[PDB]
């Protein structure tokens, strides 16, 4: 019989970078 | 013979938080 | 004998929104 599964992988990458946020207030 | 691969590892961490926004109005 | 590991896992997700901006011009 063959063996069991092998373990699992290792985790993905870091996700992008986030939105860019809100303006500042009033000069 | 060896056994079938593994699954998947989890996702990765969060990215980094985004660029500044813009600035305000005069 | 166990099988090979398994592949990574997704990106994560975005991070969070940046900053806000400075304050407008005077």
């Amino acid at each position: 019989p063959p063996g069991p599964p092998g373990p699992p992988g290792p985790p993905g990458p870091p996700g992008p970078p986030g939105p860019p946020g809100p303006p500042g207030p009033p000069g």
